[PDB]
């Protein structure tokens, strides 16, 4: 067998290696069908109607692009088709974990459901894939093309979850570069990122600020720290924070768009109110819950956006209140923005503190009364993807004229219009009301609320609340 | 009130009239989003994603732009913002009747499940548009923003499906043009073609040859034959033929591509093994199959690709052989492709005749038996989307210099190099056995049919 | 009626005759000749669009945005006058632009004539006039209602700003209540107008580079609101984000770009160039009167004929005369191009000022290093990264609307909207190029560079 | 020496061997950026801002793309970089010989200014390559990346233009035939010209995009056809085929051959017919050439670009009057005027003006008209290979015998393609602009028409 070629519109004509389409041809992979990109955000972009299964195949096919432009241009590193096709396969993999309405489910509905676990989407890659390798007899094959799966299966874990001194097992500090293609954990820039611009832009109305390509050709391996790692071309040091500005920008217009993070709440607000009542069949036919689907990877195969209509067509009496959730998201009777602020503080408001929120509002004293229940308060951390860091201060690069010593390039060394700080917080509220009446009365809560907190100037508090 | 705007990739972003908004946000629309444009073409063009609710969206705004460039153009013409929301309201809705795997549903089950019916899309649109209206109070809406509702929602159904001497209630001859932008039954031109070309085209990867808005700076309204037609500009007639060529193009890439055309028969194949078990909850908690969905609405209403989906999850021992081949689907152990003839003029066979097509291949004795239940015969139509006519020879044109005598152009006028024939057909046989015993006799069974019925090739 | 162009920023075009009009005239179609990148095209092979199609789309996006607001607010009273005035003034406002576009008033004209003060708006503004009274114009905006005299006023002034002391309202065009008129084209208070909106798409088009900000979505939400007793153009509160991610674009633009290194170096052979052609090439002004490359903006007849053909009129030259400027042009083609030494490190503010930058090559060229060349061997480049108002954010000067009280305009502080935001809003850095280009003078050009950055307190190889 | 990247808005991010840097940036090779892709049609389409120049890249980096597809795909063909480069080359070279606003020079201008001789932009492209080789020193170069200049060179000329003077070639042998197909295909036209130009002119037109093209360099194999080794196409590709000369024939219709599109470069060349004998080219050892006569040499054909239409539009000789205000017209849009269209032969296009005055029409005219004061074009309109069908002249392989090469006829694909593979028309235009000429130009239209038949 030689190579099948897919149509991607974001990337062109793709091939790919049977090994992969093996892999990719089983109910594990093909489930990605079913969850949307960027879930609740189809209900306020039409056009976001992408799976995180074309998703997928895009990050493998990059994840291939930059170990191949690699190997070509330095051939010192000794990489191995063997080696390419494990990073393409942790590409391949890397969201297999996702749950129904993708961030929606580890963001939101798993954290409110099961507190006292702690679950990421990657946890769950890891786990689907150990059962769609198991299940669908593919270590034979990977056999057949010159992998060696104990080794192989351990590094494409590691390439997706991190570690389960040099932590890693799967491959020697030699081979570290290729630990920061898939999932880079030094400072987030990998082949996930690159193809979810260019394909959440294009569904979107959008696009995209960087261009995935040109990094992959000024990528070069260099010593940093007695470790090989993957550098960037001093030049492009623009070019990666205008990344992580596009990447903030989609977020401010899109992943965070006020309704679409509303409906993403009532969507985690019907899951919640059936959680006890929907069954999923796992192995030997035991029964588990939306919430604890996540246990049991032949329960999580099948737990997809599919819940959605499941409770939405149900006629069930125990799943009624569910049901009239997903029913005003029909109607579009969803509830109401009122206001968005942020803490002025350095120190940002906890987890922990999310439920007292409302509470909080409702007791601001600025015609009709409102109750906490009213209220929803959504806090937001906005960043450039790890917490309070500069992910470019932890980028090596290199020169022209010295290709093989890797330096640092501070942000004072780019430029002064670069934001001072690196992670925000944003507050949104609603309200469950909707009449005029209601919302009024909401608008004074919320401008009180943040007088009282020392919170910052809702945008239309001169006119909302004069 | 004010507009909606809504960032479409294909159109950017989109202005809705609050009625129009109403009528969107409606489970009656919205089911919409559950159901892929392409069907099984998504498990062969991956960026095929793209579902029938933002198709409608993009068919009203069009719709939208072409009324409104002729109003502007044409004073003269009287048309109303009554008769621009009725026109958007058809094109957001021509495709509400649209079931599961979108084409699948009226091309292939129901004419399997219920052969006795004779259900298209378009009467499904024109019965879940008056469920959707008297269901959720739209009537006092559409009065409130100046619609007459009696003629009104006839114009729109009109518009849709065709009649219900001038054959039509809903508006005047003097109005007829307004019949021509939504669902064009003269010769096709019409936006749901627009749309669908440019955004399949973003989504699949393809390139779209005819340029829509341009069509629409160019339209003006003539008198033709007594009736006021729309006319395109003389000079875009080469366009038109471009506009078929495409079309075709598509046919041929995507929507009858054999491999997404073999998952569609076996989803299919699923649905009717399923049909018996599966409940769709209707009106008053009655219970409808998967075939009978059709003749409620509130059922209808719910019957959408999740289906697909509650098969292949389910767990009831009844379902196991519907489950397997949708499993064999994931496993991508597909149905077998036989053969195909090759092309034939006629557009010979007709659509009443495709269901006796299985049991006559089986029937064939070449020189491992297999029956007509192991057979598909998949015919497939390449024409103009008038059967043997040539479309063109059904649009008015203009000339600049004399702007209101509308005119003909012959084929012959434009290009040597166009068809000579507008229709044609193929057959393509598949074999639901996949074990290579099995296949070889199909191919026997194949050649020999194609044979004896005189049609040609491998 | 309507000419309809096909474009393929923007699609198809409608164009109404007096448009087409002054379209064309030789003034209008001279811009064919003009790339908008200019040495940019020496390095981003896409960039072959000249400043004739920009032109059209920036007139185009005029009368989108202006349409949008009369059809929005009929109370505006905005007229097809109205209408045809902004659209004339967005399809002008580049027709003062020289050979190369940017490298003509940013580099060429200072140095050949340091006492004069020349903008490319001032030339619009002139060949404006002169496309008018050349082809017989005036009566043709009669015969479709504009009054030439307030009308033409206003033209200019939208392309250049007031042309007459404190102030209150400052234009003679048209009145406050119609103050919005004046936001569209060449916006003066914060730079947010439709000339920005075509070339972020046309460039990335053409460039390969992408835009991050969406025009057509700010037009559909602009809306006219009292501000201070003027009617402005305001934006949707939520929208805010969005024009800071304009300015981000165009800040991306100039550095990938418009101020590329070897771009910049490009523009400045072919200004070397212009400069020892400028005594010998002869440009036919009105009555026969000969100019030179660098007196030409002095007549518009002659200024007509100033485009990119002066390349290659030196290039293909075979006059002994014109054999240095035509030796530089050769040293293109050949890819033998002046040769970048280094570049500080950006210092916040722009306190290098416009005046100062003659003075720089000699600066360099007095550095003593511990370890010879004259101040003609090297460039000096200033480079400016701003939001297009020096030190200010532009965000501050725009007003806006909530959807709950249109009618009501609102200030948005930076702090209101993100943290992530710059601190600064204007910074500079300085880049050193070397005419000699062997390895000896190149070496020293580094030595004196790094005596010259440690001598004023600089930064940075 | 590594790679320059260049960032093409088609291709993205493009890597050139330094080799080819070294071409490139030559006089001879940068003159393409003063000639127009499209020439006139800019004057209607204002995003074809394009030139040869950029297409050229394009041309050289898809060659590239085939040639590399291919010898990774089969290591068999003993492909060498060596190939790879001569490719490449070839494929940035052969619009070298294209002249000012591209095929109006050797379409229109060259024929009427010269008609005793036999010229094509491709003659041209190989007498410049071995101008720009020579010139610039590249043959040492070429030696220093592993090219043999006598073969490699003459192989580049034989991709560009045929065969100079059985296997024609000496280039390379009947075992590198394929290398033969990819930059200039005579076999049947299909190759990476076609393919750059059909993505940058819609791109520039605002026709709308597709990947088709990379689609086909993935399919491509190569297999022994009547034993020579050529490439052959995936059987399932022959419909996109069919598609590829469709688009070819939309963008005739719509740009290349657009009326007004085509009146200006028939402007243009009536303008420098008229200022042919004023303008002097300076060629080797300082000869004075005439714009007809810079075909003869190529130091002075070097400095022949797009920019004579300015120096024409510019100048103040009164010997140069009649020419620039012909240009004047273009700019004021006082076009020559569309007389009529018609629905043979490339010798006899040139008496047609002569032929249509000659007319005498019954009506009564307000004034007679020379030959001089029509301009008859025609306009042919096939799939590139005049009467014949290009697909007929192609070679496809299916999925389960790679190596067998097999033909597919026109009936084996659809019955609703073309009968005819070529047609013309005949459009006439007037140089005199005033009603009463038209009027009479409009009759003797009508009169030869029905003198030739075809009416
Ligand atoms: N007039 C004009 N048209 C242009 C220009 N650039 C592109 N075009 C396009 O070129 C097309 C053809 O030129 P027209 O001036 O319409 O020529 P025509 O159709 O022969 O003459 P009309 O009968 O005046 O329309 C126009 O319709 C425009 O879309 C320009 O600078 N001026
Ligand atoms: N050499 C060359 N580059 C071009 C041309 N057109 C566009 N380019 C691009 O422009 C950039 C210009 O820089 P170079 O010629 O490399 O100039 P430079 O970087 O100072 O010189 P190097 O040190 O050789 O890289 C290149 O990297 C190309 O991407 C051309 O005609 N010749
Ligand atoms: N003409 C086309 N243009 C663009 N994309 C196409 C075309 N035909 C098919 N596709 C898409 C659908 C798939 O994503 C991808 C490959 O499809 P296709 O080439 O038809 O392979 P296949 O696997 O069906 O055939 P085979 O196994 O015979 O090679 O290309
Ligand atoms: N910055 C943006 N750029 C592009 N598209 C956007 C952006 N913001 C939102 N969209 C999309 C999502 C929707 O399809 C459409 C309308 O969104 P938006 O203006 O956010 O409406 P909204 O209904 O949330 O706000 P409101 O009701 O306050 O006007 O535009
Ligand atoms: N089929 C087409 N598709 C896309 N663009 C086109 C097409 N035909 C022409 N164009 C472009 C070129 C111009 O920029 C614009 C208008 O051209 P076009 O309509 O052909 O000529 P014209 O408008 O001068 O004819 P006329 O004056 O007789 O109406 O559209
Ligand atoms: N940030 C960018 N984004 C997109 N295109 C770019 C960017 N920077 C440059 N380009 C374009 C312009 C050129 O066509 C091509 C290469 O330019 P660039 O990488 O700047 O090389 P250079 O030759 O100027 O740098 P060097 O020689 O130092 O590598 O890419
Ligand atoms: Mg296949
Ligand atoms: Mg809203
Ligand atoms: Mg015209
Ligand atoms: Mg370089």
């Amino acid at each position: 067998d030689t190579m099948k070629v897919i149509n991607d519109p974001i990337h062109g004509h793709i091939e790919l290696h049977p090994l992969l389409v093996r892999i990719i041809d089983t109910p594990q992979f093909q489930r990605l069908r079913y969850i949307k990109q960027l879930g609740g955000g189809y209900y306020v972009f039409p056009g976001a109607s992408h799976n995180r299964f074309e998703h997928s195949l895009g990050v493998g096919y990059l994840a291939g692009c930059l170990v191949h432009a690699l190997g070509e241009k330095q051939p010192e590193l000794q990489i191995s088709e063997r080696d390419v096709l494990c990073v393409q396969i942790a590409g391949l993999c890397r969201n297999l974990g996702h749950g129904p309405f993708s961030h929606m489910f580890d963001g939101r509905f798993i954290p409110l459901a099961r507190p006292e676990v702690k679950w990421t989407h990657e946890q769950g890659s890891v786990m689907m894939f150990e059962h769609l390798i198991n299940s669908n007899g593919i270590k034979p094959v990977m056999e057949q093309y010159g992998l060696i799966p104990e080794e192989d299966i351990c590094f494409i874990k590691e390439q997706i979850v991190g570690p389960l001194l040099w932590p890693y097992k799967g491959r020697p500090e030699n081979k570290s570069f290729l630990y920061e293609i898939v999932s880079n954990k030094r400072n987030g820039i990998d082949v996930d990122k690159w193809d979810y611009f260019a394909r959440d832009c294009h569904h979107l109305g959008i696009q995209n600020n960087f261009d995935y390509k040109r990094f992959i050709k000024f990528a070069r391996v260099c010593e940093v720290d007695n470790e090989l790692r993957i550098c960037a071309r001093d030049k492009e040091v623009g070019n990666l924070y205008d990344m992580f500005h596009t990447r903030n920008s989609l977020h401010r217009r899109a992943y965070q768009h006020k309704v679409g993070n509303i409906i993403d709440t009532m969507i985690t607000d019907a899951f919640l109110k059936a959680d006890d009542y929907i069954e999923i069949t796992g192995a030997g036919g035991k029964k588990y819950r939306i919430s604890t689907a996540i246990d049991d990877m032949e329960a999580y195969t099948k737990l997809t956006d599919n819940i959605f209509l499941e409770i939405l067509y149900s006629t069930d009496p125990k799943l009624k209140d569910a049901r009239e959730i997903l029913k005003q998201i029909e109607y579009r009777n969803l509830f109401k923005y009122v206001g968005e602020t942020q803490p002025t503080g350095q120190i940002k408001i906890k987890r922990e503190d999310y439920e007292s929120l409302p509470k909080e509002v409702a007791s601001a004293k600025p015609d009709v009364k409102l109750k906490a229940e009213d209220f929803i308060v959504d806090v937001i951390n906005m960043d450039y993807g790890m917490q309070e860091k500069n992910p470019i201060d932890h980028v090596s690069f290199y020169c022209k004229t010295a290709p093989n010593r890797a330096i640092r390039i501070t942000k004072n060394q780019v430029s002064q219009l670069l934001p001072e700080k690196f992670a925000e917080q944003l507050i949104r509220v609603y309200c469950k009301k909707v009449d005029r009446k209601s919302l009024y009365a909401a608008r004074q809560y919320f401008v009180q609320w943040c007088a009282d907190r020392n919170f910052t100037k809702p945008q239309d508090g001169d006119v909302i609340a004069p």
